[PDB]
């Protein structure tokens, strides 16, 4: 803060005014600026290139568009709103994707249920009409005074009506529609980067969400995007109308002057800085010409939200904010969307450990979402409970869902057990017969500057388990300083994998035998002929269970819904295995090893 503090004063030659200050907290807080992992970012592998950042090709016609956020600071304070705003913010982001939104996947981290954090989360999807089709729950009191809120939405959106994520040319508009802009969130961005949880940020800093105006603003914003309305796109979260207008126009090296005044208020007795840095939820940007504004704003109101064109897009790369003829700030664009770097730690990965078995615990979050009349995963090929989400795109099409992590063993050594979390996503994704095609990840970090050596350990096995595995990186999220008191949570890389696959061969349990396929331990050198022998006994129809536990409570109730009962004797494992169960009529034949434990029968 004040290493930026004084770098500010550097570029402006002078001290920032008010306005500026509240901007730059924004902007370059860890939140909106990403200091800390800009660097590392760069040297992953990733889908970038296609055009559009999480969107990958499903099958040249269609497209999923994924992403994976958290809400983890919000959430801490106030359960219930920063849960729920938490699944408003990463909609927004599929949407503004062009993408109708079609499911999420969330991967919670706490030190019990919390009942708010659950329940903002089936509220909110509820009133959108957006599934959950999964859910990845870890219980340690490690998460006690973080809890980890990590949401994942996904949507399938046409190749031929993908929206663009930035201002191209002087002369557009940008349209910023939805809910009306009130003070919640305000300053929610810095909050979130805060050192500290008990630092000087609070209630005042918490977004509030209504899924009713979500719910009105896809319906709005794809009819927008199908009637060739939009131009380009970026939804309001942390930053509100200042992020969203300057990286918009920052991404085309435009610039941008906005007038606050435009904006529809909720409260008319803010201030001008109070309407720039608002976090207001189910607000919309969209970069257009002055011609099809008109449309843009008749349907935005004609679908009960409201909206006007704020900022005119133009040449020079100045980011100049008026209210009315009163000029409220002014300085170049590229200054505010390029926070200041920090260096990164080269980390070089030690020989790979034995991990100590570290207590956790899992849980089905399809049993914990009954008391809020919250289904997980009720439309989807095979049960979620088993491993993966899987989605019909069409008759013969689809796409699987996969949310792993692997803290425990990421606490005795961030490298490795991060690394051996995505790898595992890979025998999750591969094991429902689907083939891995992309990662969307969420970083949730400590403090980054007490130690950078965790996180460097953290993203190192990102981009090297990405370049392992092939499968790279199309989307994610960072949220560091993940702490209290300094008390630091576990370094917990949250691996979001999207798959190809067919609906009709995917496999369905049934009376047979089972067998442990795989090693009781694991050597990076023989992961890839896992990966091949699942790959074989899937093609042959076999049903496919990869779980640290090997076979687990939320499994045995999955099969309970095919009255089907399994009984075997599950071989001795450690903390990190590379061991499937299968389960088949004959033994499977691969050149891993196979050993028959049991059956599945009734
Ligand atoms: O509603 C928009 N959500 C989008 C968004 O950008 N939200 C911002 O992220 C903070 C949580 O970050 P974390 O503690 O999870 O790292 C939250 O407080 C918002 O400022």
């Amino acid at each position: 803060k004040l290493r930026y503090l004084n770098i500010l004063k550097e570029k402006l030659g002078r001290e920032p005014t008010f306005v500026e200050l509240q901007a730059f907290s924004v902007m370059w807080s860890e939140h909106c600026g990403y200091s800390h992992t800009k660097k590392y970012i760069r040297r992953l592998p990733k889908t970038g290139f296609e055009g559009n950042a999480g969107v990958v090709n499903l099958d040249d016609y269609y497209s999923v568009a994924f992403k994976i956020e958290s809400h983890n600071h919000p959430s801490a304070i106030e359960p219930y709103n920063g849960a729920a705003t938490g699944v408003g913010g990463i909609i927004r982001d599929v949407l503004a994707m062009g993408a109708r939104p079609t499911a999420i996947f969330d991967s919670l981290h706490m030190s019990r249920i919390i009942d708010g954090i659950i329940e903002g989360i089936a509220d909110y999807g509820n009133s959108i009409g957006v599934p959950t089709v999964g859910g990845e729950l870890r219980i340690s009191s490690l998460y006690a005074h973080n809890p980890l809120v990590n949401v994942l939405a996904a949507g399938v959106v046409r190749n031929d009506m993908l929206v663009d994520s930035k201002a191209s040319r002087p002369g557009q508009v940008i349209v910023i529609f939805g809910g009306a802009t009130g003070r919640d969130g305000i300053h929610g961005a810095s909050f979130a980067s805060e050192d500290l949880t008990g630092d000087k940020a609070t209630k005042l800093s918490i977004q509030v969400g209504d899924p009713f105006a979500e719910k009105m603003l896809i319906e709005a914003f794809l009819e927008m995007v199908e009637e060739g309305l939009v131009e380009g796109a970026q939804d309001l979260g942390a930053g509100g109308v200042l992020s969203a207008t300057s990286e918009l126009v920052a991404k085309g090296n435009l610039g941008a002057i906005v007038h606050l005044d435009r904006v529809p208020l909720r409260e008319p007795d803010m201030e001008p800085w109070e309407i720039l840095i608002s976090e207001s939820q189910e607000r919309m940007a969209v970069v257009t010409s002055p011609q099809k504004a008109s449309r843009i704003l008749e349907i935005a109101r004609k679908h009960l939200l409201f909206g006007d064109v704020v900022a005119e897009v133009i040449e020079e790369p100045v980011y100049r904010v008026m209210y009315r003829n009163d000029l409220v700030m002014e300085v170049p664009v590229q200054l505010l969307a390029n926070a200041p770097e920090e260096d990164i730690v080269e980390y070089t990965p030690g020989k790979i450990p034995e991990f100590k078995r570290v207590e956790f615990e899992e849980v089905n979050a399809r049993e914990v979402f009954e008391q809020y009349d919250h289904m997980v995963g009720t439309d989807t090929v095979v049960p979620p409970g088993f491993g993966a989400a899987v989605m019909r795109i069409k008759r013969d099409g689809g796409y699987s869902l996969v949310t792993h992590s692997r803290a425990d063993l990421a606490l005795q050594d961030t490298y490795w057990g991060t690394l051996i979390a995505v790898l595992e996503s890979v025998r999750k994704t591969l094991s429902v017969g689907a083939e891995p095609l992309a990662i969307t990840n969420c970083v949730n970090y400590g403090d980054p500057d007490v130690d950078p050596v965790g996180l460097s350990a953290m993203m190192t096995a990102l981009k090297n388990a990405c370049e392992f595995s092939g499968v790279p990186v199309a989307s994610g999220n960072a949220s560091l300083y993940n702490t209290y008191q300094g008390k630091p949570i576990p370094p917990t890389l949250v691996v979001g994998m999207l798959g190809k696959v067919n609906p009709q061969k995917v496999a369905k349990p049934k009376p047979s035998k089972v067998f442990a396929v795989g090693w009781n331990d694991f050597e990076l050198e023989r992961e890839k002929e896992l990966w091949r022998a699942i790959r074989k006994l899937s093609e042959e129809g076999a049903f496919i269970l990869s779980s640290s536990q090997l076979l687990t409570r939320t499994h045995v109730e999955t099969f309970r819904e095919y009255g089907l009962k399994i009984e075997v004797k599950l071989p001795e494992v450690r903390p990190a295995h590379q061991m499937v169960l299968v389960f088949s009529e004959r033994t499977p034949v691969v050149d891993v090893p196979v050993k028959e434990i049991g059956t599945l029968s009734r």
